[PDB]
C-alpha cells in the first residue's frame, strides 16, 4: 500500500469478522425486509403493518431456540429492528450475541433510476456513511449489506450500470470497512426475462469482474469483505429444464472465474427461489467437485422463513410451531452449506 | 440514443437555460459560502454568524442597483439563501429575477475522504437528489453547483481520485438534467504546491478529459451544462512567474484541448485569486488569439464580493458604499467577459 | 506534461503539417486502394490488375493539371504507390509536392477479428510501426492513414471493440506522431444495417468520445492529428428519408459533442456514399448554422474519382478526358469544404 | 457467451494443455533466449553466437536423462530453436514429446517505448500472430510466451503504461487460445529500484488486477492460460532484509487476492534471482500455509541452466557433466513445486 487505508490491527479485526461469519455450518439470516416490503409480506399473511408487528416477528425468528446456534453466523438487521427490544426488554442485537451470532445491518437507502438506461438503476445511500457505520459499529453491528441491482435484458446490463453499481459498491465497501465493518458487496442479477442459463453465467462472469475490478481500484481489502451474488440460474421464461447439478457447476464456475481467493465466504442469495429449492442448491454448490477456495453459505430471507411467516399468521399462540418451521430450515440450511443436506 | 434521457422540450430548456446564464457580458455570482465559510468571513470582517447576518449579506450583494443587470447573468444561492426572504418582504429568487439573473443553487453536500489516498477526497449528495432538484425547481432555481475537489500533490490526483470525481460529478449532471436544472460540473484543482504552470496544465487536461468521457458515459446533454475549472495557474511556492499572458494562453490551451464545442460556456472560478488578479487573467483569456467556441465567463464567490464585505463591515450605514464596491467588480467583469476590460 | 512526448519543435512541425492539410478550401485525396481493392477497381473497369495498371492510374490521378493545386491538400498513397515512379521518371511524391499538396501512407495492415465478438474485428500493424514511420518521413511522407472498422449492429459496437479500436488508434497517433507524420485517426462506422440516422449519431457520439479519451489517455498531441470520421448517415435499409440538411445537423452535432477544439480539421470519407452525395453533404456540414471550431472537409478515394476510373475504362487515349473527370471532382470538392458549392 | 469464443472442445484441449504443464512436480523451462540475450550468455562464457552454439546449448538442455522426465513438463523454445534439429536429427520438439513435455515458442517481437512516460514500453508483435499460431501449432508447439516489462519507480508504472500492457496480453491471449495455443500471461514486474517488498506487492496488486480485467474484457477463457509473475521481492538497493517466508508471504497474499481460481498454474520467473534463491522461495511458497487454489512452479530460464552453462564453457567433452548440472536443478525444482526441497 502507497498510503495505507487500513492498519493492521483492522485488517485483523476484519478477518475476524468475516471468518466468523461464513464458519463451516454458519450462514447470514437477512431480516432486512424494509417498510414496503414487510408490509407486503404482511398483507400476504394479512396483518397489519405497525411497529409492534415486526417486534413479534423478529421475536418469532431472533429469539429462538438453541439448536440455531451453530446454523446462523449473522443476521442483517433494520434500522429500528437494530434498535428494537425484545419482549423481556433486552435489545435484539444483544439477543444475537446471546445466540452467537454477528449482527449485520442493512445500510443501503435504495435503487435510483439511471437516466438513459431501459430501466437500469443504481443505489443511493453514500451520503453520511462514514457516521451511520460509526454509530451502527457502536450499536454492536459488525457488517453491512448493500444490495445493488442489475437485471438481464436483451440490451442489459449496460457498461454504464454495471460500472456505476460496480463503484457504488466499492465505495460502500471502503467507507464500511474505515469504520470497522465489514462490507457484503451485493451485486444481484434479477432472474427475469427469457434468458437461459449459459446467459445467466456470462452476464454473471461480467458483473463479478467488473465488481472485483472496482474493488482493487478502491483498495478494498479484499478478506474483510463477503460476497452476495445471485446462484446463475435461468429465467422464468426459460424452456430448458436445468438440473441442480447444472446450477451448482455454473454458479461455482462463475465464481471460480471470477471471485479471488482471499474472498473469506460467498453467501448466495434466494432470489426468488423456494426454501427446498435454495437448500438443494446450496447443497449441490458444495458439492461441486471443482476447488473452490472460498465459502459456499447462504444469506436468505426468504427460504429460511417463509413457513414460519406463514405459520405464524399474525397469531401468537403458533409462536413455537413457528419458530419450529424457522429451525427446520436453519438447520437444514446448516447441512446445505457443508454439503452434508438430504432432501426428504 | 438507444434509450433516450431527455425528450426535446427538456434539451430545449436547458439549452436556453445555459445560454441564458452565460450571454456576452455575463457571469456566475456564487453566495454559497456555508455555514462554516460565511463564519469565516464575517469573523474576517469581525461579525458573529447568524440567519440575519446572511439576511442583511445577501440584500448587500443580491438587492442592488440596475447596473448590474447585464453583468450578473446568474447567482448560486444556499439552501436557507434560496428560502430567505428580503428586507421589503419579497423572496430572493423574486429579487434575482426581477434584477434580470436566473437562481441556482449549491447542491454538494461536501467532501468525504477517499481510502488509501493521500488526502483525496470525493464529494457526497446524490441521496435523495432528484426530489431535492424538483423542489429546487419549484423554488425557481434553474441551475445547480457541485464542487469536487482534486489536487496536485506529487503523487495526486491518484486515477482512482479522478474516476470517482469524475463519476460523480457526471451522476449528479444526469439527476440534475432529469429534473431541468442545468449542473455546472466544477472539477475543482486546488492552488496549494510547489508544482509549475506546465504541471498544472498536464493535470487539467487530465482531469477535464476524464470528466467529459464520465459525461459521455452517464449520457449527459453537454448542451445543458456548464464548466467551472480553475484557470491554469501555478502554485504559490513556485517561484517561476508568468505573466497573464502566459495565464491565458495555458487555460485556453488546456479548454481547446479537452472541453467539446457543445459546451455553452466556462464559468472559471476565483480559486484564491485577488479580484483584480481574476479580472486580468480573465480580460487575458477573452483576448487569447486562439479559437474559443464556448463562452469564456466568470463564476466569483470571492473575487467580486472581497470589497464589498471589507466595505460593509458589519455595519448597516455603509449598505449603499458597500454595495458600490460589488458593482465596481460586476460591471468590471462584465469587461473581463467580453474581453474589454482595462486595468487603472 | 510530466513526462513529455513532444519537444515545442516537433509540435510546431506536426501543427505545421495538419493546418497545410486541411487550409480552406484543400482535402485529402485517398489512393490507399491496397492489391485486392485496386484489383476488384479494376476488374470493375475490365482491367488486370499489375503494377504498371496502379502506375498509370496514379499517372492518371497524381500528374493531373494546375487548376487542383488548392483543391488537393495532401494525398495518401499506398507502400508500392509510394516508392513508384511517373512516366517522366520523377517520384510520385515529388509530383505531389510541385503540385502544392503533402504526401501520406496508408500504414494499417488489416483488420483481424477479435475473439467473442458479433464479426467486430481490431486492426494490426503496430510491430516495427516506429521504424516504417522513420523510412516514411524519409520518403517524403508527412501524415498516415489507420483505418479501423466498427459496425452498427444489434449487439454492436460491444465495449470490447470500442476500447480496443480506440486504444490501437491511439497507439498508431503516438508511434506516428514520435516520428514527425501527422497521424489520421479513423473510427470509420460502416452504414451496413437497418439502423436509423439516430442510432448512427448515437453510436458516433460514444466512439468518438472513447477514441479522444483514448488519445487523451496516450499523451497524445491534439493539434497534431486529424479526424476521418464517417458522416452520421442512416443504413442501405432504413426506410426513413433523411434530407442533406438532416444528415449536416446530425454529422456536425455528435462533432460538437465530442471532438475538442484542438483538432486542426475534420476530414470525411466517403463511406459507399456517390460522388454527388458526398459533395452535397460536404456542403450542407460546411453550411451548418451551428458554430463549427475545426475545419470540415473531404478524405474521398472514391467519390473524387470514380468518375476519372470509368472514363478512363483501361485505355491511354481517354487520359486527359479521364483527368479532366477528376478535376470536376476536386474543384467541386473545394467549394465543398468551402460552403461555395451549388448543385446543378 | 453471448457469441462464443472457444466451443467445448476447444476449452477441453486448452485445459487438458495447461492442466498438463502444471501438473504436481512440474515446472517450465525457458530456453527464449534471444539473439541478442544467448550472445550475451555465450559471451559470458566466452563462446561466440552462432546457430551451431545454441543447437549444442538445446542439445546440452534439451536432450537430458530420463531423471527429468516428471520435473519438466513443457519447455518454451525460440522460433530457429523450435525449427532446429538435434545431433541425432531429430526434430527438437519430437525430442521434448518423447522426454514427456510439451513444446512452447516464444511470440512477443521484443518491447518498444511508450511516449510521454518515465522510460516505460509496451509489447509487441500482435501483427499476423493468428497465422503464425496456426504455424507453430503446427510444428507441435501447444502454448506461448509473451513477455510484458513493467518497473517500479518514483511515478511508474502509469495508469497507461498499465491497461497497455494488460490490453496487449488479453489480446495476445484471445488470438492464442482461438489457435489452440495456451496463452502464458507474463506482466513482469523488473527488480530495479529502492522500493521495499510492500511497494513490490502493491503494485503487483494492481497489475494483476488490471491483467485479469483485461483478460475478462476480451473473453479469454482463464482455464487455458498459464500464469507468469514476479515473486514479490524488494530492490536491490532496499536495505531491509526480507526472509524466504515474508517473501512467500507476500507473494502468495498477492496472489490470492488477484488471480482468480480458474487459473491452472502460477509459474514463477527467475527475475534475475540465484538458483539457489529461487528454489527456496519457491519451497516456502509452496509451504504458505494459507489456501492456494492453483499450482505454484517454476517457469525459469537462468535458474535451472546457469550451472549448466557454466559447467559446458564451451567445450563439448564436459556435456555430460553439464547436462548433470542441469539435472541437479531440475529435480531439486520438482521439490520446490511440491514444497518437499531441502537446501544443503
Amino acid at each position: 500500500h502507497q498510503y495505507p487505508a487500513l492498519t493492521p490491527e483492522q485488517k485483523k479485526e476484519l478477518c475476524d469478522i468475516a471468518h466468523r461469519i461464513v464458519a463451516p455450518g454458519k450462514g447470514i439470516l437477512a431480516a432486512d425486509e424494509s417498510t414496503g416490503s414487510i408490509a407486503k409480506r404482511l398483507q400476504s399473511i394479512g396483518t397489519e403493518n405497525t411497529e409492534e408487528n415486526r417486534r413479534f416477528y423478529r421475536q418469532l425468528l431472533l429469539t429462538a431456540d438453541d439448536r440455531v446456534n451453530p446454523c446462523i453466523g449473522g443476521v442483517i438487521l433494520f434500522h429500528e429492528t437494530l434498535y428494537q427490544k425484545a419482549d423481556d426488554g433486552r435489545p435484539f442485537p444483544q439477543v444475537i450475541k446471546a445466540k452467537g451470532g454477528v449482527v449485520g445491518i442493512k445500510v443501503d437507502k435504495g435503487v435510483v433510476p439511471l437516466a438513459g438506461t431501459n430501466g437500469e438503476t443504481t443505489t443511493q445511500g453514500l451520503d453520511g456513511l462514514s457516521e451511520r457505520c460509526a454509530q451502527y459499529k457502536k450499536d454492536g453491528a459488525d457488517f453491512a449489506k448493500w444490495r445493488c441491482v442489475l437485471k438481464i435484458g436483451e440490451h442489459t446490463p449496460s457498461s454504464l450500470a454495471i460500472m456505476e453499481n460496480a463503484n457504488v459498491l466499492a465505495r460502500y465497501a471502503s467507507i464500511c470497512q474505515q469504520n470497522g465493518i465489514v462490507p457484503i458487496v451485493e451485486p444481484e442479477i434479477l432472474p427475469d426475462g427469457d434468458h437461459d442459463l449459459k446467459r445467466c453465467q456470462y452476464v454473471t462472469e461480467k458483473v463479478l469482474a467488473a465488481v472485483y475490478k472496482a474493488l482493487s481500484d478502491h483498495h478494498i481489502y479484499l478478506e474483510g469483505t463477503l460476497l452476495k451474488p445471485n446462484m446463475v440460474t435461468p429465467g422464468h421464461a426459460c424452456t430448458q429444464k436445468y438440473s441442480h447439478e447444472e446450477i451448482a457447476m455454473a454458479t461455482v464456475t462463475a465464481l471460480r472465474r471470477t471471485v479471488p481467493p482471499a474472498v473469506p465466504g460467498i453467501t448466495f442469495l434466494s432470489g426468488g427461489q423456494s426454501e427446498e429449492e435454495a437448500s438443494i442448491n446450496l447443497n449441490a454448490i458444495n458439492k461441486c467437485p471443482l476447488l473452490k477456495p472460498w465459502a459456499l453459505t447462504f444469506s436468505y430471507g426468504r427460504a429460511l422463513q417463509a413457513s414460519a411467516l406463514k405459520a405464524w399468521g399474525g397469531k401468537k399462540e403458533n409462536l413455537k410451531a413457528a419458530q419450529e418451521e424457522y429451525v427446520k430450515r436453519a438447520l437444514a440450511n446448516s447441512l446445505a452449506c457443508q454439503g452434508k443436506y438430504t432432501p426428504s
